[PDB]
């Protein structure tokens, strides 16, 4: 027999269209899965869909009778947009939170999400079991790893009413969170129906006579989807290039289907050029599938009324890039990259998928005098933080021609308020005067113990980081929980007993370094790297230095503040407090440990690796950080170059080891502006150069030397001096004296000419651009918001200062 | 009374629809013009159009009764595409051939082209009268100018049967070429009609029922125009993106009108994106006027069915750049520059106006998988040489999807075979073993004497230069004729008496130099230049040298060979013969003077200024020329940088004055590749650098020195050497060692490392690109037609040679 609660839970899930969670432990989980599929199928006939099975690397009749799809863990990106009647996970040791989010959301309501666990003598051994991902966290310095993610995972089950844990013998355990489940009253489909189903069929039958909306509204499955289609069509039918409709919805709500049917409606309404801009064409799979579904519903014929152009040469073979329409009239659905805004001159409809994840300048450039459709995932898996969506909406409101804001709430595959969706959104967390504040260290042994106060505080800090993330990734939660040396610091205001403090700033610090010199030389003779550390293993490779990585240091993995309290001084105060704590200025575990009650580790430096940005760089420089490295190949999804800043926090020790690194980086950066850096704005490059020089000034031996006649004559021939003097007098065109620009720029920005001649910020920026970035006058004028004549007018005054110094130098 | 031949000629012109030429001499030409307008108007009533009057800076009733348009000589570009019933030219001293061509072609058949000459005691004083343009030819070295253009102008009249020369008293002179004119028999318009007029009305009434061709064929005025419209519409109605129709016709035949009505037909046929690519939007004035005429004939309404977008911010205010159509669907007529081929992704119809004048790579890029319309002016004023049109047609035939070739012959404003058009196409000339050949000097005193043999030979050489010219300019004829020091050299094969030799190569040499040092210093202290000379006044400004321009030199203004005999060795042989002639190797004027019968001038150098091109540079370098200067701003109409090459022809004299210039240019060019030169192909830049180094080797003191440890340690720190050695071993990514690339490239290409390490052509080109041009691996791989991996694979082998040399240098 079987426990009554298993068929009861399955029946409740089938009737209420909600998912059911089952966890099987033992060595013969196949029998349990077969018996759970038989029970699920015996009560309902309209849900017998395919079964998804995921592994890293009776029953015999069961496999040969039902459609079973096998998917690898690394191939879970291939099942995006599908829908399966029951999902199976085989290897616990491999399910990262990314895998769980990707593989659970693709189950229709009433199905079963079955997770198989290996036979265990006591569930109490789950908290210490070898993750296949733990191998990446461990390092030579820190080898042991205490698994805390599994601890919270097992405890989270008790908070889900649809989650049942069963054994090989099909017996419920007390850990199960749905042992108190009760049968629901039988339904009556003769007259009783959900109000949503009545509303949808009403909004469908009302517009059935009209075309093409009548035939393109029979594809929507939710009321919110129908309303989204209605407003999209009422903006398309308006045929006004002064309209802009944005669609923000959680993952799985059906943004792609609504936008695809809207694109089909735009095609049917007589639109010639339609452009879809997305970060990657592989995201445009379900969208184009629903565009094709709308075309089919519009009585179009394949290969006779439309041809599909698919890009096979690059990596994304399956990606659709172009669709041609030649039935009503020549129409094209072209996919362009977000950086290709130069092709939107004749754009009639530009649809920006995942507009939140697109960098803000790219979104600003993609908008024009046409009709713009926008999509954003503001919650759920792969979502965007609330801060970025708020910034985008604020920009749209400030610029607006006309902006329309619609939202989807009701999911498609499962009923609203699904229990399993609630649990997987809790386990993966997928949804005062600055001087008065104090910093506390958050203990990770209790923060992941699923205590109600601990869980509430964990959700608080997690949500803070969520907003500060162009794309949400729940793997960072596992990295934070199971890392061997990651420390979490939070900044709270003055708080009294009985009230949980409100986190205004959260700092995650990772301990790095203490790598043996033998390992350094072993790695430096090859290209392979342990990849455990970042700042040491990167400097030791870039500078070919075998002494830096043997130090002890801290990497600030993530520092985020409350978006409502940003730019008020909380982040800088938290950073200063952390630095002072690491400088030895402070002399059931409790969740919060004050900084004055734990002994800091002896650290020689603190470092950070982050995407370059003028505001971020200004903040880090104000925090006494100096650059050591700057990547040349910009990040494809972000558009920013990785920059590494290191601070010599330890006092009473010579900060000369960092002086050499800063000086080496400073001079390299000077002429690296012609290599993958030509695109940098002049002001940003000037600030980075100034910061690198300030860092290089730590070493007294790196102080610049004066310029003498003996070395000057080795650089400029007397005819070059004559040309410079002629230009300074205004008797020569600036194009003639232009190969001397690299030499003068290098002389000034390496310190030889810095003391002799005084240049302001604008003159320094123009000199840097024209000398090291090799920019034109037009580009420099546009970047600096100055007329072309004024750039040269202030450029001659730079020459009238260098020429005078050179003349006074040669004469005396 | 009036001479009978004046009303007779006017009546013949009115009846035959041919223009009439009248030249008036005296101080009261107003009376003659009034009496010629009265006579013209008294016989015909359907031609009383506006009168065009051109000046540099009875009759009273005449001005206030007829529409008179006044146009300045510098503003004659503003009357392109118009049509006037009678043209008047007031100032002889200002009518350049460009003005004559621009102002004569805008007269309808049967009108009068009246040229006013100041009262002259004897027409014999015309050959010596002060041109307002002569001031530009004269120079300090050569001041006197003998006017030969006026000489041929006066004699050319006798070859025109419709040209009458009259005085203030209206008396015909023997110089008149139409004194033997006789009255034509009166016509009969009741039944007799021209076959062309019957053919046109037949091809119109046949398609009257059909639309939109029926309403868009009533705008054509010639049979050839109607056929061009028919084939354009039959290619548009075909709606095939595998069609390409080119239209080659002389100036004034009506290419613009046919193409405009074709664009209107394409709009009416349901084309969404239509792009018109032209060298300048001001040429797209009559084309868009006829597009608008076709729209009006298609019953479109202004400001309700189409809106016109005109670019007012730039210089071309009147230029139309965009036309929007919203009749049933959004259609657009966008003007793009020829270098904007990246916007033709959705192009449904790309119409290339003046395709011959567009550089060949730009035309190759503008063509795609759509319908392409092409226009070319292969004859007449502002035309293109036959060689360029032949190259374009050959490229089209070799690439062809489908190519259609149509031609227009019959002009619009005047009858075919017009007499005045014949004369203005003669006055302005607007239409063997290599070792066995010999070079002859063509005397300019008899070449412009209008002798039949002299005129035939002048037309021969002129036609040779015409083909070698992206845009024909008849001002070069006046410059050749009236220049004070221009010498013409021609290359002919073995020829016997009684037969005029066939010119296989024509060389035009201009004598330059001998500028006083006082004038050099006077000009060098300002920006103003006499502009008489080019090579001296350019080197003396770029190099700030006060001794070069005082030499004596020759500038090869134009060297062209027969396009049928190109790349066979005639040009190089002619150049070598000219150089030997100037090196003193040869020890009713006759038209041809052998090189052994005239004393060459003592010349120190021979130079040439030309648009840079790999083939042209290779030819000049083979001719022992070395560069001295290279412009940064490429020519807008051509896309090529001006390069100046100077050869030290004189033997027995030290060529060290040029060694300094070549070395200064060579070292500057090295790092100037990052300034307006980044776009140069690697091979071309390498060849230019090699040629500049070969030129700099003339001075023994410019020989490169070895590389020593003392100077090497001043460039690379030991950590830089460690990084280079690590990269050479393949243990480091190539991105790390990239700021050392400028230093290594400069060391190798300035000669210090040239002897120590041996590099092939490909390695040298890659090193030059990556070091001095700062190109990426992808761009270099695409330019060199090699995979990206192979570029780096051969790039590491460059480093494995430099690193070994550096190690052997530091060790010992
Ligand atoms: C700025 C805050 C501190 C709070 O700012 P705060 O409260 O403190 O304001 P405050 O008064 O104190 O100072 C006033 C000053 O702040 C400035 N400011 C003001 N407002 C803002 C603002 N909104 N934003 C920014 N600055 C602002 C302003 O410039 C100035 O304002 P003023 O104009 O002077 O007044 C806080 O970070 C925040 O906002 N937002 C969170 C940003 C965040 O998340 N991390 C921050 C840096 S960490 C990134 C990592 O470390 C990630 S790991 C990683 C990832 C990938 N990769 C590579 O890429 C991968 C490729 O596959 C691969 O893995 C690897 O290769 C890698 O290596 N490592
Ligand atoms: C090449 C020929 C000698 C006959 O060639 P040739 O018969 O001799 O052939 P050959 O056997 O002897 O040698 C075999 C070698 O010839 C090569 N090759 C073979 N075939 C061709 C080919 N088709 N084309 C080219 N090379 C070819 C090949 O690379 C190789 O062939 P291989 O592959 O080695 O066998 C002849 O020129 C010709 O073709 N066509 C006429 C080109 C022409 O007209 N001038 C030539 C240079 S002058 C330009 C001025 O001087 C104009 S003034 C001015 C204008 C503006 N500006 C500035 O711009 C303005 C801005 O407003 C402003 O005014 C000012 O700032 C200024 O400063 N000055």
């Amino acid at each position: 027999t079987v426990d009554s609660r298993i068929p009861t839970l399955i029946r409740n899930g089938l009737q209420t269209k909600k998912r059911s969670f089952f966890v099987v432990v033992g060595d013969h989980a196949k029998e349990a899965i077969v018996h759970l599929y038989y029970i699920m199928s015996s009560m309902d006939v309209r849900q017998n869909k395919s079964v998804l099975w995921a592994y890293k690397k009776p029953f015999e009749l069961f496999i040969s009778l039902n459609d079973i799809r096998y998917c690898y863990y690394k191939e879970t990106d291939k099942i995006l947009g599908n829908t399966y009647g029951m999902c199976i996970l085989q290897d616990f040791e491999a399910i990262t939170p990314n895998i769980l989010a990707r593989t659970i959301e693709t189950v229709e309501g009433g199905g079963l999400v079955v997770l198989l666990l290996k036979g265990m003598t006591s569930l109490k051994q789950l908290y210490t079991m070898t993750m296949d991902v733990h191998a990446r966290y461990r390092t030579e310095a820190h080898d042991d790893v205490i698994a805390r993610f599994n601890e919270r995972f097992l405890l989270s089950l008790g908070s889900c009413e649809s989650c049942l844990v069963i054994d090989d013998e099909l017996n419920v355990l007390p850990i199960s969170g749905g042992k108190g489940v009760k049968p629901l009253p039988p339904p009556d489909e003769d007259e009783e129906l959900s109000p949503a189903a009545k509303e949808l069929k009403k909004i469908k039958d009302e517009l059935e006579d009209t075309q093409p909306i009548g035939s393109l509204i029979k594809l929507a499955r939710t009321v919110d989807q129908a309303k989204a289609l209605l407003t999209f069509v009422d903006a398309i039918a308006e045929k006004t290039l002064r309209n802009t409709v944005t669609l923000t919805a959680a993952r799985g709500r059906g943004k792609s289907a609504a936008m695809g049917v809207a694109i089909a409606a735009a095609v049917a309404y007589g639109y010639s050029n339609i452009f879809i801009t997305s970060p990657s064409p592989e995201n445009l799979k379900t969208l184009f599938e629903f565009v094709f579904k709308g075309f089919d519903a519009l009585d179009y014929k394949d290969h006779a009324d439309y041809t599909i152009i698919q890009s096979t040469n690059p990596e994304f073979n399956k990606a659709i890039v172009r669709v041609n329409i030649h039935r009503n009239h020549r129409q094209t659905i072209q996919y362009i990259r977000p950086q290709d805004a130069h092709v939107l001159g004749q754009a009639e409809l530009v649809v920006i998928d995942e507009a939140a994840a697109i960098p803000l300048p790219l979104v600003k450039k993609l908008m024009g005098p046409y009709l713009v459709f926008m999509a954003s995932t503001i919650s759920g898996y792969e979502g965007t933080g609330r801060s970025l969506s708020l910034k985008l909406i604020k920009q749209l409101r400030e610029q607006s021609r006309s902006l329309k804001e619609i939202t989807l709430s009701e999911p498609i595959r499962y009923a609203q308020g699904d229990n399993v969706e609630k649990w997987l959104n809790t386990l993966l967390c997928l949804d005062p005067d600055p001087s008065q504040c104090e910093l506390l260290h958050v203990n990770r042994d209790t923060l992941f113990s699923f205590h109600p106060v601990s869980e509430k505080f964990l959700q608080q800090m997690v949500a803070l980081y969520v907003a500060s993330h162009y794309k949400n990734s729940p793997n960072d939660l596992q990295l934070m929980s199971d890392a061997p040396a990651h420390e979490l610091f939070v900044l709270t205001g003055p708080i009294q007993e009985g009230r949980l403090p409100e986190p205004l700033c959260v700092i995650q610090v990772s301990l790095e370094g203490k790598i043996s010199k033998q390992s350094i030389l072993k790695s430096l003779s090859r290209g392979q790297q342990p990849a455990g550390d970042l700042i040491p293993w990167l400097v030791s490779q870039q500078f070919q230095d075998d002494e830096f990585a043997s130090l002890s240091g801290a990497r600030i993995v993530r520092i985020a503040t409350n978006p409502d309290y940003m730019s008020m001084g909380y982040g800088s105060k938290a950073l200063q407090l952390l630095v002072d704590y690491y400088e030895g200025k402070f002399a059931l575990p409790p969740l919060f440990s004050k900084l004055s009650e734990r002994r800091p580790e002896k650290l020689d430096y603190v470092g950070v690796s982050y995407g370059l940005t003028q505001q971020l760089h200004k903040f880090w420089k104000r925090a006494q950080f100096v650059p050591v490295y700057l990547r040349q190949t910009a990040n494809d999804l972000t558009g920013e170059h990785t920059c590494v800043m290191i601070r010599p926090l330890q006092d009473g020790n010579d900060p000369s080891w960092l002086g050499a690194f800063a000086a080496d980086f400073h001079k390299r950066f000077l002429s690296l502006l012609s290599y993958k850096f030509r695109e940098f704005p002049s002001i940003l490059a000037l600030t980075i150069e100034e910061s690198a020089n300030a860092g290089a000034m730590l070493d007294p031996s790196n102080a610049p030397t004066e310029l003498t006649k003996a070395e000057l004559d080795q650089l400029f021939t007397p005819f070059d001096h004559k040309r410079l003097e002629s230009y300074a007098n205004g008797l020569l065109d600036y194009h003639v004296v232009l190969d001397l620009m690299p030499t003068i720029a290098q002389l000034y920005f390496t310190g030889r000419l810095r003391e002799a001649v005084k240049l302001s910020g604008l003159q320094q920026a123009i000199l840097l651009a024209l000398g090291l970035q090799r920019k034109d006058i037009d580009t420099l004028a546009t970047e600096l918001n100055l007329p072309g004549s004024q750039v040269l007018a202030i450029f001659m005054k730079i020459m009238r200062k260098v020429t005078q110094h050179f003349g006074a130098l040669v004469s005396g």
